[PDB]
């Protein structure tokens, strides 16, 4: 419950077409991070030393 | 009297939405100049050397 995904686009497929190189060129972008509300929240375990 | 403004274009918009670099450009382009018909005509005054 801590961590939301704060987002703000989703995947987003943008084509452009390029030509002079008579290409097609695609691109996806997305922006979202993982952020926590507070601080506490996770414990990791670790293999030791 | 003596200067007109030569045009050719005046300003315009042109927005081209460049996919692939996400931004959308706007080009505004403009061609003119300020030209004397005769060369007479224009007094300059100086602040003094």
């Amino acid at each position: 419950d801590n961590f939301v995904m704060p987002r703000q686009r989703a995947v987003t497929v943008e084509r452009e077409r390029q030509a002079g190189k008579q290409r097609d060129a695609y691109y996806v972008t997305q922006r979202v991070n993982l952020q926590r509300y507070f601080a506490n929240g996770v414990v990791s375990g670790t293999y030791a030393a």
